[PDB]
């Protein structure tokens, strides 16, 4: 007896193709999928993995962590930008394996112990991925340590009621960089905000998320999909350790900035 996981049918074929694993910067490392960003951060007391493609994604992220010399089963944190099928798939199938602990942003909560029911956009699926039950719920500014690296949950909502991106440092036998992994602020309803009855404060959350993601400092930047951060543009697979290549801080204020444009175009409608 259980209750039935079903991911959407029709899913772009770049979600569950393969990608080889590289080293963005430092202690950071890339083991996604070619779209779906997953981030392994290697420290000497345990590892530390942000989000984790669909369901199919868990025998490619395991596959991936290994290829560059790592063991999965030293994932001592999971951490979550977004609580969508996309990225929370693998998410208790790495939980069981390993056993991890969750931490998640507080708002996701039921979204993520319901497999997606609760989700104001996502629900009309029904259980869409493993439902998982977080071991910690985080708010804004809260500090994720394992070893000498230091995360900090930045809540940005808008595309669930608990999106968020995490700031850190890390560093090379060069120099040290400031890391920001974000999730960016688009819209995945096609009704007028004042219809989501499910999320009340979906507009007001959005215009905050605007706000708070224009003021941000970093060194380097990347996001929830490798479409978002130019990645295949920037590189080729098999291409040298290159942490230049995410460091057009530029490129980050004119998505956002694009973000937010067709994020007023929609308010004007009421
Ligand atoms: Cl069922
Ligand atoms: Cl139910
Ligand atoms: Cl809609
Ligand atoms: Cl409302
Ligand atoms: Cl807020
Ligand atoms: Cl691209
Ligand atoms: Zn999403
Ligand atoms: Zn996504």
């Amino acid at each position: 007896s259980a209750q039935v996981v079903k991911e959407p049918e029709n899913m772009p074929k770049e979600w569950n193709q393969a990608y080889e694993p590289f080293r963005i910067a430092g202690n950071l490392y890339y083991v996604g999928t070619y779209d779906l960003a997953s981030y392994l951060i290697v420290t000497d007391k345990g590892n530390i993995l942000i989000n984790t493609g669909t369901a199919e994604s868990f025998p490619i992220i395991k596959a991936n962590i290994q290829k560059l010399g790592f063991n999965y089963k030293d994932i001592k944190i999971l951490l979550l930008t977004q609580a969508h099928y996309d990225h929370t798939g693998a998410l208790q199938d790495f939980k069981t394996e390993t056993a991890a602990k969750f931490y998640v942003d507080k708002a996701d909560v039921d979204v993520l112990r319901t497999g997606g029911k609760s989700d104001y956009e996502m629900g009309k699926y029904g259980v869409t991925f493993k439902p998982v039950t977080p071991d910690k719920t985080l708010k804004d500014q809260d500090k994720i340590k394992l070893g000498n690296i230091t995360l900090t949950l930045l809540h940005h909502p808008g595309h669930t009621k608990g999106s968020c991106s995490f700031i850190f440092e890390t560093k090379d036998e060069k120099r040290k960089y400031r890391v920001l992994i974000a999730n960016m602020p688009s819209v995945i309803v096609d009704k007028k905000f004042s219809e989501v009855t499910a999320y009340p404060n979906i507009q007001s959350d959005y215009a905050y998320t605007f706000g708070v993601m224009k003021k941000l400092d970093f060194d380097i930047w990347v996001a929830s999909h490798a479409s978002q951060f130019d990645l295949h543009e920037k590189r080729k697979e098999g291409d040298p350790y290159n942490p230049q290549l995410f460091m057009d801080k530029q490129s980050y204020f004119q998505n956002l900035n694009d973000l937010e444009k067709s994020y007023l175009n929609k308010i004007k409608k009421d």
